[PDB]
């Protein structure tokens, strides 16, 4: 590249290129069902009901295993105290009645209801561990589908260290975000097991190789007014430099991302020394054309930034009665926010949104017979005390 | 578009052209935890096992941050009045038995428990919050990869009303549905606080511009017989087409919709005027061959509409004697649903399906002393009654 | 293809080639929410909440819906007799008030309680439906964007067997394979209705249709040492092969998979003679171009099968003096792990995995008056056997 702004080229972002084609195929089966189980049988029920969860749940799958006066007195009185005695049985006929209800239920049945709600706690962690096994594996659990796996279950082998993770095997920054944002990683299903509850999945771990100066920019085409016509070159949208000699990108069947281009095999190939001469500043080897179409843009657009030609366009941005430009000289110019609150390049309405980021979202918010007995004791002391004293001493002999 | 039908050309679906360069970056944190707090100390437990299982749930992710013989008698029995006496302190030791363990655990203890099943229940609102947590970014939470926003995130910003969400903005409805149906938005964490609790995550919001009158066909197609030889014009499955003057459409680097088409940038080029003849009637500008390959069908698929030409292949539906065929001028012919139960075009085997819809699938179904203390009071006050009143009146002064 | 190894040409994967071109809409509104009811009215407020939260996780898709001095002394001891049996209606008094704590709330509200707690398993419950709500669709329930549906979705229509479902309709175990590993099928949610609880969507049934002797290899262009200069044969990297009568491939909007192609339409068309002369021996009509790029590949790669030719660059495993070459006449070499333990083609490292793996992860473990009556029915028997013998014989007529 080099001052050639006159006829329209722009560079762009610069893509990094890597390749991939080293597969790995050992993947081992190991358990990880939380172990249940009951001791004091209260449980039964919900790890019944847990069990029948979990088979609902788990798909069968069989298509993927087929593929692959006084004297008579006194002796009333006593028959009344007899009767006084028959009423005291009559008290311990109830000391029994409310004693059979606490034989009944009250005591060991509440407390059997209560292990019951120990079950549910239980219950409530049974979900916790469907927490746990949504976390394993997400979506790839739902259907065996090559998606990306979670991080969560790449990592936690030994003691959750990613530091560790990347430093035993040779990995960089770049190659390790864009498998983190752009999910090359490939998950299928082998086999489900319903009763012994393994489930085993295609762990892939990419080894992505770098090519050193693997450096390619991007180049807009845009028309340029020469004489009274506009003329466009005819050059590729994506071509790779390197000092002198260079070569064309295919993007057919390359996956691009935000700084580097991933491709699984390599399509370099010689390229005609006539391009290479008309980008090195040749520019009568340059192919130009005379446009015949009003669709093609006279300004480019790349990340934000605009290069806005009011030469032949309008940059109207607050008014209408604002005829600003640029010299003769000058086909494509910038136009940022340093320059008009809300610029519209052209006659198309474009600008940037109002408000954006985190909407505010709450959940939700947590809120929150002594006397009498002293007297019985008392009365009952005293009754004896001043009855037996008395009884005693007046008669003997 | 003209009166060519003899030339194998056959119009398709019409795709709009949307931009898409305009991004935004100006997120900002908001807190969304749902408060849990304890007031009697009940909650503890829970509150524990939430914040350890959210703990777990969340990754540190370490690798984002790095980067980026009656006178004795009468005495005697008066003795066995007294061991009377004696039995009711027995019973008054019984009064303390039941009462002691009424002060052991009955009352405080299985209130305590209580609260622990009002603890329960808020352990089944955490599991809630969890959902409303599923539900907040769903796979967005698992890991940090460009994919699907849920709406209840990007909604619910003020009143959860579409209506203003869509009417402060200018938008349509064909490119809301084209970012509904297909996913433009990307997304990626910045950070995670395990104490804090507030996950940050890039809002996208895409600002597509509209050109007027940016229709284009779809072009398939077919070989014609001429003379004895059949011959197969050479042209782009995917033509621009705009009064006279037009454009050729690249599909390398663009994304394609149910009726429209997005594209990064534009990619507008001009077109050689022999292709624009030969669309116009020219046949004599178009590029015809002979076809050399079996392999090159002779009928043409859209979206179940088949243009099956039975002049050269055969159109058996329901039989094995029916020669029906066409005109010899006419070369496709439509063969659609109002012709033949189960139409099969040529020597291979095509249908739709039997039984298609959702499936019957339901998860569950919800299924469902007073006698003896009145004879007691009555004793009592009869005793007393005609005992006292025999006695008093008997003996005195 | 024949024994022309020494142009660069090397054969790789076939592909199966399929069609796709048979839509159908047919789709009915089934009810799936499980019923729930109260009967005792304890689950009243857990049914409102789960409707609550059922209201907040389904968003109302408005926009869908838009855009589409003895004498004296034995009365007194009387009288404590008396007063002993106001003692007992203290006694009788107490009765009562243990038993009002029992009418209180012992017995009823404690047991109301229990209802409650059994309402808390209702709510586990509730989450469980939650998961069949989570299974139920996955991610298409999060938004109406068109993704893999769970296959346990479309299954279970009657009787869970995927053998009936496989055999009602004809299909393959390769056209299967391809849509459970690729996900070709489309989902789209038509309505949701918050009182009813019925989610619609589009399920999709793709009809694939196979081509005989649809076979196509890849080939991946070498540089070949001829004379002192390195030509290159400008071929593409994909041509389909067919006895002697073929034609070229076009990956411009195909979708590769691990054994097959999958295209939307058909796009055969005939191709050069000079090509195929070229393919089947004669080296003459062969485009050969020198080199003029050091990033052109001189090793060629396809799962992990490496043709390293040593004869220009460097094939060092272990050691670094050992110039370990092939013959003039050959070029591709192939370098798997039977010759050394790390081969690193040219001056670039490569390797695979040294852990791969499903890794340890445990979600957690699960772990653990008598004879008081008697006497006091002994002293009573005893005092009145002894009491009223002694006092009714002693005194009477």
């Amino acid at each position: 590249y080099d001052s050639l702004s006159k006829v329209g080229i722009i560079k762009g972002l610069t893509y990094n290129y890597k390749i991939k084609g080293s597969p790995s195929t050992k993947l081992m089966v190991v358990k990880l069902i939380p172990n249940i189980d009951g001791v004091r049988n209260c449980t039964q029920k919900q790890f019944d009901e847990y069990k029948n969860l979990v088979k609902n749940v788990l798909e069968p799958v069989k298509l993927a295993l087929n593929a692959m006066n006084m004297k008579n007195a006194i002796q009333n009185t006593n028959e009344a105290v007899k009767q006084l005695q028959l009423a005291n049985k009559q008290t311990l006929a109830v000391i029994d009645t409310i004693r059979g209800e606490i034989n009944n239920n009250i005591i060991p049945v509440i407390n059997q209801l209560s292990c019951d709600t120990i079950g549910l706690s239980v219950g409530i962690k049974l979900t916790q561990y469907y927490s746990e096994i949504l976390t394993a594996f997400g979506p790839a659990l739902q259907n065996p589908v090559n998606t990306r796996i979670t991080i969560q279950a790449i990592s936690s082998v030994f003691n959750r260290n990613f530091d560790e993770l990347l430093k035993i095997m040779g990995y960089t920054s770049g190659d390790l975000y864009e498998i983190l944002h752009s999910g090359l990683i490939r998950g299928n299903i082998i086999d489900v097991d319903v009763e012994a509850g393994y489930i085993a999945l295609e762990i892939e771990f990419p080894n992505l190789t770098l090519v050193p100066n693997a450096v390619v920019q991007e180049l807009m085409p845009i028309s340029y007014n020469v004489d009274g016509d506009e003329w466009v070159t005819l050059v590729p949208r994506f071509v790779l430099t390197r000092t002198t000699l260079l070569s064309n990108i295919d993007t057919s069947r390359c996956t691009v991302t935000e700084s580097s281009v991933i491709c699984d095999n390599d399509y370099a190939l010689p390229m005609s020394y006539e391009l290479i001469g008309c980008l090195q500043g040749d520019t009568s080897k340059c192919a130009r054309e005379k446009v015949v179409s009003s669709y093609v843009p006279r300004f480019a657009l790349s990340d934000g930034l605009v290069y806005a030609n009011c030469l032949n366009t309008i940059c109207r941005c607050m008014d209408t009665d604002t005829p600003i430009s640029q010299s003769l000289g000058t086909t494509v110019s910038l136009l940022d926010n340093k320059k008009c609150l809300v610029y519209q390049v052209g006659d198309i309405l474009i600008s940037v949104g109002s408000y954006l980021g985190e909407g505010e979202y709450s959940a939700d918010n947590v809120e929150l017979i002594g006397n009498q007995l002293a007297g019985i004791n008392q009365t009952l002391q005293n009754a004896e005390d001043y009855i037996e004293k008395s009884e005693e001493f007046l008669k003997g002999i």
